């Protein structure tokens, strides 16, 4: 009896930007177009970005409405967080609203709730707001998994497993909710890393069912999640900060954390599937976190991946940006529902095992092992 | 195979402020003396709150240097966040060297760290600085709980309990550390209910090896988690709330907290020990979080507990006042201690079960059952 994926649901705020315009915008919307050497970087860093739009509920009028988050490093945490605050469990209501439809049980079944956010804190968390707005039971089994970025949609998986797991009967809802509301800021000429979020950073919710021994007269299994590992990579400290300031959610990088991830990679997949007797990285599926682009082109380099092991995962990149934890959620619906629709024999692109990455701060990766399920 | 508690430590800041004291010290360094009527009610607040000592590492020193830090609501989240966000790990490392001499085993042997804080977010978080300062493996499965307030003692334990009893093997390294460096802040005749935290909150840290299965010829088991619940209190929205502001962390109540739990306390201990025959309460050893000095009399009236039900968790807050998290570990030490220096029959006063409540946001309750261990 492995944890099992019985729904997938997703949503995002109705306000979309293009990304061929968004350089023009975003130097406006900060008064920065002397800056015009700055703004051909960003036009560079969003041309490679590979991504086409992103939801944001961010629009003009708040920005204008809060000058300083339009500036660099202007006092803004609590406008940020009176924005955020109610915006992450009201997109999470959304999603999970859906998965709990297409999972079709009463929401009384639910035992046990992982809410997993960074765009903002506060005390009772997202994971209450959300058992309120979703009316579920006063007794549900809440884990709050607040700021661990972009790994975290793995994360609750890992988080998930040993709760259904170790619970017989258990129904897991899981709901990561991610916005730029906390990141945006006006861009600097001496915090280039800064404008590298500016390119990236999306919002989108993604909900989840997970439970163990699923009845399969009222239940349909997606995924199984087979084994769940985390690791923190040599050498690596400092690669990725952000911190929780005056200003809002900073963020710093250095240089190289495209080569950390993929030079480092490899070492996860012995790990998890060496056990298993597998060692063709083609002939598993692939769900990794896209939010940067060029770890995802390194891996496939250092692995000698076929350029389609990752479309899934770079098509969610396109359509909706670095959504954090929510990504790798909803890369998972995107290739169900696609395989469904093209008629490949397994959840999972035709193949048994795959594997989930989650990349972020540590530098951490989170390595997730799947079986997919049969499509008949 | 239950998880079992296999060792506990704890650790507290130097600098000690007596309570006897504390009135005249805070209205001194918040520079508010003229507030004559304020200083009468908060010497009430201090000599109600039956405690004799707070550890703090926020000194007078500190605080010259902070001048915004004694405000009511003085810009001090980038000040306060400095000193926490070193101040955590710190503390929470010293805990855990302690609890790992204890245990006797080699570091490499624990596969899981749960990091428990309200003192302050970052990313990386406190586990990651954790794992470095102890020189953890690097693939050490990390759960960091943020921001989750006072119930987080339980909430550990009832995560720990999941991790240990899913995987085989597993050892895992809990660590609870807290402060009052995000809610230290001066008085206002606006704002009572603030006052009622700096007559309380406190800093210390404790930190715990758990497993299921334990090796009897290297290990030596405290007590077992049997159950682990949680539940939101009826018509309790809003009675407590924590904002994380510019300002800092800044705390809101409502009247009635102590009544909210004393009237909801006796339906935790019908669900979680009708199952298993019990139902006298004096029967059962207790450990509850004391932080709200009136919240434990008022359940100790409710119920009937005899008056020497609640001397560990009392003592825990005479000589350490509202470690937050940290306070159900404190106490679960406390017990132990003493039952041994007494020849007690079991760790848990000579009885058979017990069970540990958090209170906190929500309003919630965490409930665990608890096994103790025989003393020969």
């Amino acid at each position: 009896g492995l944890a099992t994926i019985l729904a997938i649901s997703t949503a995002t705020p109705p306000n979309c930007v293009i990304q061929a315009d968004y350089p023009d915008y975003y130097f406006k919307i900060t008064n920065s177009e002397h800056m015009t050497e700055l703004k051909e970087k960003f036009r560079r860093l969003c041309e490679k970005s590979m991504i086409r739009k992103r939801h944001m509920c961010l629009t003009e009028e708040i920005l204008k409405a809060n000058p300083n988050m339009c500036l660099h490093m202007g006092t803004s945490l609590n406008a940020r967080q009176d924005i955020s605050l109610v915006e992450v469990p009201k997109l999470g209501k959304e999603a999970a609203t859906k998965a709990i439809k297409e999972w079709g049980q009463p929401k009384s079944k639910i035992t046990h709730l992982i809410f997993c956010t960074s765009a903002g804190v506060d005390m009772p968390g997202a994971d209450y707001q959300l058992t309120r707005l979703l009316g579920l039971s006063p007794e549900v089994k809440r884990m709050m998994i607040y700021q661990q970025g972009c790994y975290a949609g793995a994360t609750v998986l890992r988080l998930a497993k040993d709760l259904t797991e170790n619970n017989k009967g258990s129904r897991v809802l899981i709901v990561c909710s991610e916005n730029t509301v906390p990141t945006f800021r006006g861009p600097s000429d001496t915090h280039i890393d800064s404008l590298v979020g500016q390119a990236l950073f999306a919002d989108g919710a993604a909900a989840l069912i997970v439970g163990a021994d699923p009845d399969a007269s009222i239940e349909r299994p997606l995924y199984h999640i087979v084994s769940a590992s985390q690791t923190l990579l040599p050498d690596s400290d400092g690669a990725i900060e952000g911190h929780i300031r005056e200003a809002g959610l900073t963020v710093h990088l250095k240089k190289d954390v495209p080569a950390f991830f993929s030079a480092n990679i490899e070492k996860s997949l012995v790990d998890a599937f060496t056990p298993i007797g597998i060692s063709d990285w083609n002939s598993i599926f692939w769900i990794a976190h896209p939010g940067g682009p060029a770890i995802l082109d390194q891996v496939e380099e250092k692995l000698g991946l076929r350029k389609d092991k990752l479309k899934a995962s770079r098509h969610v990149m396109s359509e909706f940006g670095n959504m954090s934890s929510a990504c790798v959620l909803f890369i998972l619906d995107e290739m169900r529902k696609t395989c469904l629709e093209e008629g490949k024999a397994t959840t999972g692109e035709g193949l048994d095992w795959g594997v989930l990455f989650g990349f972020g701060p540590g530098l951490t990766v989170e390595t997730v092992v799947l079986r997919s399920v049969p499509i008949e």
